[PDB]
């Protein structure tokens, strides 16, 4: 049902909470966006779960022997050997986070003017696509926006969309598919084995590459275990494994699944490929030997991965998100379902009926939580979503929701309780929040630092 | 109610997460003792709370501080203005851990023939009292020897045992007074600050010294905050000032309330004995600078001794402990009552009400709770209890108990739920639950590598 | 003279100590490309002081403290509060490390057609400016490039080249000036605080920008409170803080004077580009509350920028590294001139003179040093200059060099003298070093995957 | 000669000089002994190398997985195994250091009114056999007590002596013969293999046990290999494991030659004797599975131990002194000759003639060093030898030292150069010197807490 913790405490860090008063000073001094807020002043920290895991005593006394030199590091060699054995790719280059390995994939891969499809897109990957030249396509099938089905691996392909694409676009002007394991902006919805083998068969009969988004694999590869007929015999390490024979290669962050604070690599089977990765990532990055990462985290993130395999590990993980989902849904509270894998999301649209999407309700809705809670969550809806390149008009997507975002191995079941118990009494009294209005837009990816004002 | 912790994880201890089958044939290689079984076999280490504490990232850091000068180092500095500043004591000798303290003070403060009174005893503590040729008299008050009597301060010393003993055997055949906080061989009892008030008064009078056991002061110092009389709006802190103030020294063992995995100390106001103590330090331990200890353990217990005094963090601690013991009380699981700071403790005696004494009811008790639940715990009956030395019979201990002894910050609630749901289901079939008798015995300490097999 | 270490050593480093006979099979194996030699088999590694250096114990310490939050992280505060403090610029951003600030300087700071300037130019710094549309200008003073020439301030930038690319090209059509402290491709050659004056006047009376690549600007500190008039009794943080004071900005690598494994950061006084800055980093390292960092390194950097103003730790650092160039100047090697604050540079033009430079006489000498020494040093000769893309001939350097690099408080005299005499042994018999060909050659990158083999 | 270190610097502690005014505050604050010092004001600590060596990465990775458990301890298993494996005993017993085990050891095997007989004392090692009721007898050879006599092998026992105490005192009245190595009194002289056969084979024709004190026996097997004829193609780990197949037992301090800075164990043959150990530590360390040690610390140790054999760490941890010695004997600064392992000892008769034993020249010779050059070394002369215990007069050696004790891993040869030179500079204005006299004395190990006041 709920496991305990497959782990004990090694080592703790002391939180505390500041009075409500305070927190009012401390959203108006941040100008009402969870980002600009101080860590010191936040008891329980649900903005992301990005880089925020606890990592374990072997990956700690692998961070004690850090072999730090520029080429030749045994950290790298570790690395390398663990992402070949686990995810299978012929290549890997180390970069200092995920959107350091989409900068080169963006530039290696696309044409000025080529198309890239995924299922949903991210902020940052759908920025290093445009910034290249590709226009981005989204073929996701449609009940991934919808927030509140219930239905099973939301973050499928939908085959029929990818095949108009080809045939109204021609393959040769499709750079390649971009297939994430598992959806951010659905809720951190999985993606289905039989569909990955679907993707691959139609990709490969017209000669498309196929790179997937392996930031949060793992929690993908447990539902597909839990979920799909065929694979309850399984271990989590031959699923992965599988998931990725049918893609080309891989940007991942390890700051997710690989349970460290810094670190990801890029993946790739072709050599052509790989050699002009070498030359980019010397750019931006560092040597290929390191690449932007000291020796001892090249080392704590190949330990994390293999650990990220255990099937208690990800099990408790997964259903300690999902007990923060079933007691607020328990209660009345309105969630994107089913719950994902990293993030219970609150469904800004029904917690705010009165507020609409120009008034920023989950924006509010974010403030709101930490001044009576003291947890901080992040805003994911319009503001998120950006403008439109030609128009400037705001994209609007049917998902304007407050993500609850899960730190792995940080919280137990108690403070999911106090997170729970916290918006539940908010829920209440939902009709005092306001809403918003920018004071500050910055040109791209706004919601970082983009500051706000009472309507 | 019961808080949530009032801390997040900074790091983690991998365990195997190994089934009942396994647990099994790990138990029967472990002869069915506990005490025998590896540790990396074992899910819930609840053996003992002495020395299995997780440090903070703040004790870490100092860690990494460590000043490993033989003479003068800034570490034994800082935890002598620590321990003057929290305990009030003038004088400080750090020891490797309690009965290295405990050592010395039977060395410097005992001359043969004297006597030594205190509630109740520990089996090192009394060694040492009984090696210097002291006699021991127990003056704890009476309920303290009714398991299921649940009063507060059942550690209290009977003032009037105190007054006869005086009487009986006059003051200056008088070693000293041993006040234990809390009471170990009570359950974990607290002395309330009255008692501890009248007790300097009683012993001022005629010139005798008061020497306190601190193991769990902090422990004892809540409950003093919690269900005495006029303490609701002292500090943690404040308390534990006071009830050093009304002794003449103490033995500490920082293995417990300190949170460290190691240390000890004895603080001292007389200058002479400081004196004689310093001299004598160096034989067993050390010099009075470092004490038998590295210096980043002289670092970690100063840090750890401060974060004690945290209300939040002690109350979590209690209220842990207390939401086992309440779990087992609700589902008519037969404990100690009241459950004490640290632990909870199983009546083994009526658990196993179909298995006499001479079966090892505590014994089998714990090799079932470790087949079904994958935790340890320790036997505290007529194994421990160990054999008299001219007569070769069993010790026959009135307690015949199962202790399930809780380390600080290492676990979580649902690992207490793991010890109850499957010390519950046990007590549900108890009937099933086998004898035990001798396959190896040796002849001294025979808790620790006695093998048995079922009857 | 020649100063002891202003520290002990806390931590060890162990090594293999493999024999001579062994490190001619790991040489062949590396294909006689010290690039290519595996970490575990190198006794002293000088092929870079980026990244290498080890930190002290309080480093350590705060990394056991890393608040590894998103945002608002306790120790970016700490690190932004240092560099305000010890550089005196209004705006900070960290970044993993020089080039990733580069990236991002070179995207605020120049329009396409623009110019810009330096004193000499760096492979990562010029890229950033030429992939942004900038023609890169060297103004550096003539003599830097007379690698034998003995004086003081190499690195100074010739006021009338600047003056004269005013003139000529427009001061709105100049995007900066590149100022390196200190200068990597002359050797490691400081700037003068005249020179710094001196280019900050002629720069504001046009409006043009000025910005430093402060990599080893501590160690350019030192050569002006040493060789200087009017610096003596001026602290080294006067010197740095007096030095950024004639800039606008600075990329700054931790990986070189920070005293750290990873990290850098990008500093402004301009609210304008700082408020672009925060816009632009999310999009290459990450939020600029960490800027594609673990908290811990953030920390870890703060901590290391304060010890490098330590005038005793800086002096030793210099100090070791000329006592290496003086030793091999004393048996009559040939090497760059005048000595430079972190590596000495082996002239192996003339080292080699019966070979010529199509048989790669550094990369030869290189792999002779690792031979006989285990000392792994970095060529810089005609392998690293690659070859022209549209002609496919070798790049011809002027300078020949084997680079002995330093790291910080890595190494001891008596490891300088394991370099020095192997290399005086070798210069003995330098008639014997042979010449290398290719037998493998990469379409890029070839320095670091090269393999050769003996003519 | 004399070989750079086997190592590179992992991690760096600063350290500074306080003013020669401060120096001498600090001096008549401590009541002219050293011992009285302040860590944080001395440059360069050569007070002791006990527990204060530098660890290693491993070592570090180590202590990150201590595994804390009461009882089954990885750590305890894996530095039995090592113990087991490389000494040959066939019991380990840990104990916190190494004077926690010699209190066993005296307890165990000593009856009152017997005799123990070694190759020269230690304070500690004496105090718990004469404490235990034995006489104790030393039985190494003259030339030994003789400071300048440069001959091999000084710890050597006199075979005579010790076959002259068998026949006048009887075999049944020698508890057992206590076999250092090195000796450190004597300036840490070794004792040969030949002399370890001879003491077994003698001993055992009388059914004498042997105990070995093998504090410092790895830098004992250096000696063998390098001096005794037939061991020079032996490793260090075969000379150390023949060493204790001669003995029945050992009392170990890791704090030595296992390069940690806390710990200890107990080794022996004899299953009694282990089982009456496991007795007696529980009393006065802790149960048998830590003895007072953290398990990271037991882990420390195991790795400790096996890196103590590598040649290389061995050669270098010798020859550092060695160079120390040779550079003050090449002045005619006056030293005990040969060099032992771990120390050069100042000849106080000869470094102040002028000076009498009765004014403690040692004493007010280590006071001068510190004052003059900020070196902490350590008084090895009348002072601590002790008083008689019958006649209550001053035990007066031949040896009136000063003693500059190396820790291992901690210091480089331009320490030992800073030392030296200062040492030589004193040595000119000698007379400069004044006595002491006793103005505070311990009943017991007089010297460690001794005030004196100048004569
Ligand atoms: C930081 C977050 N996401 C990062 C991310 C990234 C970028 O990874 P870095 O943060 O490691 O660049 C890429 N792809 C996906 C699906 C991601 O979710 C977050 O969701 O908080
Ligand atoms: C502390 C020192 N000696 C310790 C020592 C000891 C005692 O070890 P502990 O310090 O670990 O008790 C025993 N035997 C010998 C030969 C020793 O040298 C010292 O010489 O500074
Ligand atoms: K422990
Ligand atoms: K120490
Ligand atoms: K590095
Ligand atoms: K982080």
């Amino acid at each position: 049902n709920y496991p305990a913790e497959p782990f004990r405490i090694k080592s703790v860090e002391t939180v505390s909470m500041i009075p409500r008063d305070e927190r009012l000073k401390k959203m108006q001094e941040a100008g009402y966006n969870t980002f600009l807020l101080n860590s010191k002043d936040i008891y329980i920290d649900l903005l992301t779960d990005s880089g925020t895991n606890a990592m374990s005593d072997k990956q700690w006394a692998g961070m004690m022997m850090g072999d730090e030199a520029y080429a030749g590091s045994e950290n790298f060699y570790h690395l390398e050997r663990t992402v070949q054995e686990l995810f299978g790719f012929k290549h890997i280059v180390p970069t200092h986070q995920g959107r350091g390995a989409e900068n080169l994939l963006s530039q290696l891969a696309i044409k000025p003017g080529q198309y890239v499809a995924g299922n949903m897109y991210f902020t940052t990957t759908r920025y290093h696509q445009e910034k290249n030249g590709a226009v981005f396509v989204d073929i996701v099938r449609d009940e991934a926006h919808d927030a509140g089905l219930n239905i099973a691996f939301k973050g499928d392909i939908d085959l029929k969309k990818l095949q108009k694409l080809i045939d109204e676009k021609g393959a040769e002007n499709i750079a390649y598919i971009c297939l994430a394991v598992t959806v951010n902006l659905a809720g951190g919805q999985p993606v289905s084995m039989a569909n990955m083998r679907a993707v691959r068969e139609l990709t490969e009969a017209h000669g498309i590459k196929v790179f997937y988004d392996a930031t949060r694999c793992v929690e993908n590869a447990y539902f597909i275990k839990e979920q799909e007929q065929g694979f309850e015999n399984k271990s989590i390490a031959e699923i992965v494994h599988e998931m990725f024979s049918y893609a080309d290669g891989c940007t991942m962050s390890g700051k997710k699944d690989c349970l460290v604070n810094i670190g990801g690599f890029l993946c790739m089977n072709d050599d052509e490929m790989f050699s002009s990765a070498k030359e980019l990532v010397v750019v931006y990055e560092g040597m290929p030997s390191y690449g932007g990462l000291a020796g001892r985290d090249m080392e704590a993130m190949a330990i994390g991965l293999r650990e990220a395999m255990q099937y208690e590990y990800i099990e408790h993980r997964v259903k300690q998100v999902r007990y923060l989902g079933d007691k607020l849904k328990a209660a009345g509270v309105p969630i994107v379902e089913p719950v994902g894998g990293h993030a219970v999301f609150l469904d800004a649209r029904r917690f705010c009926e009165h507020l609409t999407q120009d008034e920023f309700p989950a924006q509010s809705l974010a403030a709101s939580i930490y001044v009576e809670t003291g947890v901080r969550s992040m805003e994911r809806g319009i503001i998120s979503a950006g403008r439109n390149n030609v128009t400037g008009e705001h994209h609007r997507p049917k998902l304007e929701t407050v993500r609850l975002t899960i730190p792995r191995r940080v919280y137990t079941y108690a403070h999911m309780d106090v997170v729970a118990d916290g918006i539940i009494k908010l829920y209440q009294h939902k009709e005092d929040i306001r809403g918003l209005k920018f004071i500050y837009e910055p040109k791209q990816l706004r919601f970082f630092t983009a500051r706000f004002d009472y309507i």
